[PDB]
């Protein structure tokens, strides 16, 4: 009737919300009012045909969805024929189904299915519950519910068709990334020059060593601590003309500090952020075939000693042009192997 014509039309205009949930909850409650049910509830038809899915029932959004098989008795057959049904028509298993999920006695029922206009087949069943003036639903409800979703119905369907649809989108661009990152970070240029520089670290007697890649910038720890950072988030960037690190990489000259502490140059800040004093620091450059500093390295603290010698001074020389050539057979070697493929 043009009364439900408007009161239809002002609740289009209120369903609005991007999630489903809340397009049912709106709908839900404008049906329990215009067949004056104590509870209402979308009985979703999966993909399969094979369930029947709940997550609103009347104003309660249940914390988890529930599901359970057409076969699991006379709703099914409401998906398959198309007719109405009421309370008096449920087995009994039905009853009990939709009591545990209502959490109350099932009083009375009445069960329109909705028909896609656009496929013709039975999207959902609008369930009625428990009406509070008489013990039967009307002809009147079943046209009413009918009524609401010939308007209502497809923009629910996307929102939910929409929701669906994303997450199964996520849950495969996740897969996806997880694949990503067991491949792309084979040919990582920190995998070789960490091992490198951990040789370095073994042949001049360091606790540590460190490889800072410049960033436009900032230097970035791609190794720190022997390892592969593996991860910008606990990363470890600074500015590029900062401290012995930025020295170096400004100067692109190798620099060997005794004491880190006692050098107008040295930045304490990675100390008392890790925890770590730094006493002695060996650092080289990494230049590229431009001979131009790409990145910078070093070696930190001499074990058994007081500083770094001549001669570990002379390892950071050969290490620094070591690590440029290696990065250059790495570059060359990539191609030679990803075009020979
Ligand atoms: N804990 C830790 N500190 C490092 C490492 N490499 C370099 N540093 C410290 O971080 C500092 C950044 O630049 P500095 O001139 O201050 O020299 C560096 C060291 O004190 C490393 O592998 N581990």
């Amino acid at each position: 009737y043009t009364d439900h014509d408007r009161k239809i039309l002002q609740l289009c205009g209120e369903l609005f919300d991007l999630d489903a949930t809340s397009l049912q909850l709106k709908v839900l409650q404008y049906l329990q009012q215009e067949t004056q049910a104590t509870h209402c509830c979308l009985l979703l038809v999966s993909e399969d045909n094979l369930q029947l899915s709940c997550k609103v029932i009347g104003d309660k959004v249940l914390g988890e969805e529930v599901s359970f098989p057409l076969t699991m008795g006379r709703l099914g057959q409401v998906v398959e024929d198309k007719q109405c049904i009421q309370l008096k028509d449920l087995t009994s298993d039905d009853v009990q189904q939709l009591q545990n999920m209502l959490g109350c006695e099932l009083q009375a029922m009445l069960c329109v299915p909705v028909i896609s206009r656009a496929t013709d087949q039975v999207v959902a069943l609008a369930c009625a519950f428990n009406k509070l003036g008489g013990d039967f639903f009307t002809d009147e409800d079943e046209h009413v519910i009918q009524h609401c979703f010939h308007y209502t119905g497809t923009v629910l369907t996307s929102t939910l068709a929409f929701q669906k649809e994303q997450k199964l989108k996520c849950e495969c661009q996740a897969l996806l990334q997880v694949a990503k990152n067991l491949f792309t970070h084979l040919d990582d240029v920190s995998v070789l020059l960490q091992e490198i520089i951990t040789e370095a670290r073994n042949l001049s007697n360091a606790e540590i060593c460190s490889v800072f890649l410049l960033d436009q910038n900032e230097l970035v720890a791609k190794v720190f601590d022997g390892g592969v950072v593996d991860d910008e988030s606990y990363e470890i960037r600074i500015p590029a003309d900062q401290g012995i690190a930025g020295h170096v990489a400004t100067t692109g000259q190798i620099l060997n500090i005794p004491d880190a502490y006692a050098h107008p140059l040295f930045y304490r800040g990675v100390d008392d952020s890790t925890g770590f004093r730094t006493r002695n620091i060996l650092c080289f450059p990494i230049k590229n075939e431009n001979q131009e500093v790409i990145g910078v390295a070093e070696l930190v603290n001499k074990i058994n000693g007081p500083w770094f010698s001549k001669f570990d001074e002379d390892l950071a020389t050969a290490f620094s042009i070591y690590c440029g050539i290696s990065i250059a057979h790495s570059l060359l070697y990539k191609k030679v192997n990803e075009a020979q493929y």
